[PDB]
């Protein structure tokens, strides 16, 4: 872009800039970069090109600034440790801003709302200007150009990520498509305009811990959709920093979503492939808490049926003109949990990530490997463990939210459409929850409004003394750019769109317990004999019998060969006084969380269940 006017000389950042060319720019870039730089005063401007050498020398230089280590044992491998305060999302600070709190969520009947936080225009820029001016003094600004979805996708969409830490660069260059390209790509179009920064100007006024910048005191991620902008400040932690994910290709999303017909969702996609040949694609919706990885990346147990990997996160859905529902996955690499992920759980993740990886709060083995809870793979003596606080170990060696950042290309079984522009045509959508008591194997709605009902009332045990069943519908709960009555509404409109083919839509549990705490499924690679039968469903076959609760699989439907006495008994049981129960838990949280703006077709769903369970 042009050089800004001015009577003096501090309003051109041209002599700042230690890689690439304002001139160069797209004007509304320019501005935006510029602007922004003349707000947090940067001592560089880096205008990130994507290049290998480019990330192979930030890398380094963190490596001399003592903010990330190389992992020896592997190829290309590092690892970050952060500040104990700057470890997950904090939903407490995260925000919407509107107009009208109504846009941004419900107002609830009797309670305080669960589904989103929204402040108010004025409170937002008090709060901004509290927090940016100066914030990047003596810091590089990196501007990340980026793509959500395949370059030139029909369903892709670019930003502009301004940040000062190094780590954030690292990580979406994984975690998106970014660099040169994409600028050349958007030219004078539009981009969701993502500012971060760590806060923590130079000079320091805080003590640096374990090297990591950040200002847990004035977190705050905010996303303004009618600005088309993300603001980010105080952490450095990826679902916080790494503006492209949850921020963008969820909140931002799912309300561009809204107004433009198309879905953004926090699905899994998985492409599945049966002995006859016939392979389909399949979404699935979980809690942050849940297995998604774990699925996507399944190694069935069944003969002749493949599983592969489009994405395990997020799902950009749009149903086409020939009526098909069309997804793709928008980013480009996974940014898994680390414990709990070994060679039984996720084999296809323990090959992904030895290669060009990003590990962050993870323990590190004196071999140069790392080291997880749950990585049930034991050491040679002689090895030795630095816990993720950077000490001597024998209190978990990771945090419990640690985490991988691994490309996607790197999957061994990446699915070969995972990049297709047009989409992959999804048949099916699964939503699922961990519910110890109660709640079947899986069950098919009987609708698609029954299945939007289903997604509503989701529930799930959240991790630990005693247990709590919390609400988390659609797996959403944190991430809803805009009203959840609005959104339900949306999906609803979807029977109504000329020439709509609905996927059918399922729930999974595999967390049942039987009356003595004795887990009812064996799970990992035998939850391919659930997708199996879901399969077959989506072809047609009578292998479904009805229940108050929906479609279960009739008497020797479910493959049970090889695994021997299932108690499908217990499994499958369904109990009135348990439905009873649930069908009360579920109307109270939606007259109360969605209250007027909830769909007469979803009280209908209540109603119905209601009804069936009544006549048990
Ligand atoms: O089990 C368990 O855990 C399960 N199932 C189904 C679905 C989902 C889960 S977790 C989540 S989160
Ligand atoms: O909380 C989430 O669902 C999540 N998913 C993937 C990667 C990071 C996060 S913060
Ligand atoms: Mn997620
Ligand atoms: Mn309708
Ligand atoms: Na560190």
């Amino acid at each position: 872009g042009s050089m800004p006017p001015q009577l003096h000389n501090g309003l051109d950042f041209s002599a700042k800039v230690i890689q690439g060319s304002l001139d160069s720019l797209p004007q509304e870039v320019r501005k935006f970069v510029e602007g922004n730089a003349q707000l947090c005063q940067p001592e560089y401007i880096h205008i990130c090109d994507g290049s290998e050498e480019e990330y192979g020398r930030l890398l380094a230089h963190m490596q001399e600034e003592g903010v990330i280590r190389k992992l020896k044992k592997y190829d290309n491998c590092w690892l970050a440790l952060t500040d104990p305060r700057d470890v997950a999302r904090i939903e407490s600070k995260t925000v919407i801003i509107t107009q009208e709190q109504r846009d941004t969520v419900p107002i609830p009947k009797s309670g305080q709302s669960q589904l989103g936080r929204w402040m108010s225009e004025e409170d937002f820029e008090k709060a901004f200007n509290a927090r940016f001016p100066g914030c990047m003094k003596g810091r590089t600004m990196y501007v990340i150009p980026f793509s959500m979805g395949p370059l030139g996708s029909p369903l892709a969409k670019i930003g502009i990520e301004l940040t000062d830490s190094p780590y954030v660069v690292a990580s979406m260059r994984i975690m998106t498509r970014m660099g040169t390209s994409v600028l050349e790509a958007l030219g004078d179009g539009e981009f969701i305009k993502c500012l971060h920064s760590v806060g923590c100007p130079l000079p320091l006024k805080k003590p640096l811990v374990n090297n990591w910048a950040c200002n847990p005191e004035l977190t705050l991620i905010a996303h303004l959709p009618d600005r088309r902008e993300i603001i980010s400040f105080g952490s450095g932690y990826g679902g916080n920093s790494l503006l492209g994910k949850k921020c963008f290709a969820l909140r931002i999303a799912s309300r561009l979503a809204k107004e433009e017909g198309w879905l953004a969702e926090h699905m899994l996609i998985l492409g599945i492939t049966n002995p006859e040949g016939k392979k389909k694609y399949l979404a699935a919706a979980f809690p942050s808490a849940c297995g998604k990885t774990n699925l996507a990346m399944m190694n069935p147990t069944l003969p002749g049926w493949k599983v592969e990997c489009v994405g395990d996160d997020i799902a950009w859905m749009k149903f086409d003109a020939q009526g098909n529902l069309r997804a793709i996955n928008p980013e480009n690499g996974f940014f898994g949990v680390a414990p709990g992920t070994s060679v039984k759980t996720n084999p296809n993740a323990i090959k992904t990530i030895q290669k060009n990886t990003i590990f962050t709060n993870v323990a590190e083995t004196s071999d140069g490997g790392v080291y997880w809870e749950g990585i049930d793979e034991p050491l040679a003596p002689g090895v030795t463990i630095t816990s993720w606080k950077n000490k001597e170990w024998r209190e978990p060696c990771a945090h419990p939210n640690s985490r991988f950042c691994t490309p996607a290309s790197q999957c061994p079984i990446i699915d070969p459409a995972w990049e297709s522009p047009e989409g992959v045509p999804i048949e099916g959508i699964i939503f699922g929850g961990r519910r110890p008591a109660g709640v079947p194997l899986v069950y098919e709605a009987l609708s698609w409004q029954h299945g939007v009902f289903v997604g509503a009332a989701m529930r799930s045990e959240a991790t630990a003394k005693g247990k709590v069943i919390m609400h988390d519908p659609f797996a959403m709960r944190p991430f809803f750019g805009y009203n959840f009555g609005k959104y339900l509404a949306h999906w609803l409109s979807m029977a109504h769109r000329p020439a709509a083919k609905l996927p059918k839509i399922f729930h999974v549990n595999w967390f049942r317990k039987d009356k003595n705490g004795k887990f009812l499924w064996p799970g990992f690679g035998e939850n391919s004999r659930v997708l199996e039968w879901m399969f077959g469903r989506i072809e047609g076959e009578d292998s479904a019998k009805l229940t108050p609760i929906g479609y279960v699989p009739k008497e020797d439907a479910l493959n049970l060969k090889g695994l021997g006495d299932v108690n499908v008994e217990e499994l499958f049981g369904i109990s009135k006084e348990f439905w009873e129960k649930e069908v009360e838990e579920i109307d109270k949280y939606l007259e109360d969380q969605v209250n007027a703006d909830l769909p007469y077709e979803i009280e209908r769903e209540l109603r119905a269940l209601k009804q069936r369970i009544s006549q048990m």
